């Protein structure tokens, strides 16, 4: 499971951004710096989903992983204690840096990012939520973790399921394959300077993108432009392993 | 000397604060992100030890040197285009994360700090101007396994041309010789220790400037750090005696 943390313990500072159903914030936990991961006032299969991200990231140990400390309980509120990394979410960088950001750099990230997919993947765990926002960067070589994937994808609406497109595997619409779809997403997202595909379009258009299974543009980057068809492809048996994916990026 | 800069590669943006006679702005220079040091319309003596700051700066390169690309003349207005650093100043960080700071933490800005100025001290070249608000944070070092990463500004308008209402202003950091070298920075890099030490809360601060001389007049010694570490170094620094201040290479030497 997790550990749990009273509230004595931590010190809630300065707000970061939101995240499905959560307030971000820095905080202290008695000191290092800390994540403080808020959920909003929730139902108990929300909070329950909340708590098995806790477990899951509690039990997991991978130098590309976020660590989670724990979680406290304050009032009706949930709060996930993470690891605080010094620059934050990687889109946001990117976007900051557009034009700037040599592919050498880019294929670092992808390479740590297959790194802790694969660890995931060979003790059977999913992710569920891989994009560039879940991307953390402890150093600007870059080095990464991933963060804890927040609020579990089984437990969203439609709507937020939708919202999620195109990062979101299409099986999830209506197994650890939903990663690669993730994985190859964020490539892309990577590849553009942190504009993904359709994330500008209506969800009604993002949907019928799915539905009509129309594929995602290829990279601008040639290197990974067959990785990225291969994960993005909507039969999930038919995506490459991380095994696969790890050793195609060493060459 | 320093590079021209065109008004039309320029673009001036939010207020970050203020300077002695200057106005300190984000910018952009043609995109890159900067800081805008924009002089107040002034006398040519000002204009001059503004363009002595600039021509000392551009001809400097060390890692904990904020970077000067250069002077803008628009018009009655001297604007110095210098790099932008993330965090900014300081001794405004250290108030806000009062009681926080560990000491680990502030040994190596001591260190990044005696490392600039034994860089300035070996080309015979004087700052003037060292306090917490002219060090500026580029990376915070929070994180496990991060140091923090300083950045010393440049010293904006030169204490020669500056009044004596503005130098006693400037007290515990300025030097008691600069009242009526080298040497100085030694004793400016002492208050800053000080300062750093009692997280951006420097002695004499709240004081009055009557209070301020005086304190320099009667030759009154600045207290001893609550950090045992720095004690010795920061008594050695703050002497009235500018020839029995220690030099940077046996400051450096000593922080290692
Ligand atoms: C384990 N530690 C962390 O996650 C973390 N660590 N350090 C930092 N540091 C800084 O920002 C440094 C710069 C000060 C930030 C961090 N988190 C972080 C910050 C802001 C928003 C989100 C967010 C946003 C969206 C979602 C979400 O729902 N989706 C679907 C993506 N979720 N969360 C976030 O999490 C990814
Ligand atoms: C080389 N680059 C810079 O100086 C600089 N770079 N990045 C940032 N970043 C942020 O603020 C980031 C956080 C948004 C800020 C910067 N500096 C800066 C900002 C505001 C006021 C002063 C100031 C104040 C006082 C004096 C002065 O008179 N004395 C006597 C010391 N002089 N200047 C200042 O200069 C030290």
């Amino acid at each position: 499971s997790f550990h749990r943390v009273d509230q004595k313990e931590i010190t809630q500072l300065s707000h970061l951004g939101q995240g499905t159903r959560t307030n971000v914030y820095e905080g202290r936990l008695r000191e290092l710096r800390v994540v403080l991961k808020v959920l909003d006032p929730s139902h108990h299969d929300i909070a329950l989903a909340f708590y098995e991200t806790a477990s899951l990231m509690s039990q997991v140990s991978h130098t590309h992983l976020a660590f989670v400390h724990g979680v406290c309980v304050r009032g009706p509120e949930n709060i996930m204690v993470t690891e605080y990394v010094e620059h934050g979410p990687l889109d946001v960088w990117l976007r900051r840096e557009r034009g700037h950001v040599p592919m050498a750099w880019k294929m670092v990230v992808a390479q740590q990012l297959a790194s802790a997919l694969s660890y995931l993947e060979n003790k059977n765990l999913v992710h569920g939520n891989v994009c560039g926002r879940n991307i953390l960067l402890a150093r600007l070589s870059p080095f990464i973790k991933l963060s804890d994937p927040g609020v579990g994808l089984g437990a969203l609406s439609r709507e937020e399921r939708v919202e999620r497109i195109p990062w979101l595997a299409p099986e999830c619409l209506p197994s650890t394959a939903m990663d690669k779809w993730g994985f190859g997403a964020t490539l892309l997202e990577i590849c553009f300077d942190g504009e993904a595909p359709l994330q500008s379009r209506s969800p009604s258009e993002k949907e019928h993108f799915y539905q009509r299974q129309h594929r995602l543009p290829e990279p601008s980057c040639p290197q990974l432009a067959t990785l990225t068809s291969q994960c993005l492809t909507y039969e999930p048996t038919q995506r490459p392993s991380f095994r696969t994916i790890l050793r195609d990026l060493t060459r």
